[PDB]
């Protein structure tokens, strides 16, 4: 009882109700974001981060709506509870989002100890406990273009030496619209990104 249970139950709820969440996420996201079911999760989020995280995630979700062929079920499920605060817009980038449990990090890209989706089995494991199983979705984007990781950017694929040494996530704000660059996105992973034109 406490944080860990709120975390696990929140994601359990999303998975249980995925079909209606998916509909609302696409047709009326504001009302999805305003559901009472996300309030307990929001209390886990550091008070001073809630607005920042919401602005960030809401923009990442609109990028996914705006950039055809980049639908990512697991990414939507992972980031959704963070959209539930009144958004505070900024130019900050986040590689992880913190929930306070016992100060734990949910990685924005890929799996983490806290949030682990097992593709082979379709099971989501949160804090080592079962949150439920997904089903294969035909709407899933297969281009390897990731639209909901960086605010204002698309991840294109592997590092490409034509575009020079890798930048940190804090160093992307000088890039021109349409410009490409390599980025230390996390771990030791370097990826080619593009700054969006709109």
């Amino acid at each position: 009882n406490g944080p860990e249970s709120v975390l696990v139950n929140t994601y359990q709820w999303i998975i249980r109700n995925w079909e209606t969440v998916k509909i609302q996420w696409s047709q009326d996201p504001t009302m999805l974001y305003n559901k009472m079911e996300f309030e307990p999760f929001q209390s886990l989020v550091p008070k001073a981060a809630r607005g920042q995280y919401s602005g960030f995630v809401r923009t990442l979700f609109q990028q996914m709506r705006d950039v055809l062929g980049t639908f990512d079920t697991v990414q939507i499920i992972k980031l959704l509870p963070f959209a539930a605060a009144p958004p505070k817009q900024s130019r900050m980038q986040f590689s992880s989002l913190t929930v306070n449990v016992r100060g734990m990090r949910i990685l924005v890209r890929g799996n983490s100890p806290v949030f682990n989706y097992n593709k082979a089995t379709k099971r989501l494991t949160v804090l080592g406990k079962d949150a439920g199983a997904l089903t294969e979705d035909p709407d899933e984007g297969t281009a390897g273009v990731e639209s909901a990781v960086l605010r204002g950017f698309l991840i294109l694929g592997k590092e490409d030496k034509r575009y020079g040494p890798a930048l940190s996530i804090n160093e992307l704000s000088n890039l021109a619209k349409g410009e490409k660059a390599n980025v230390l996105i996390g771990q030791g992973d370097v990826v080619l990104v593009m700054k969006r034109k709109r």
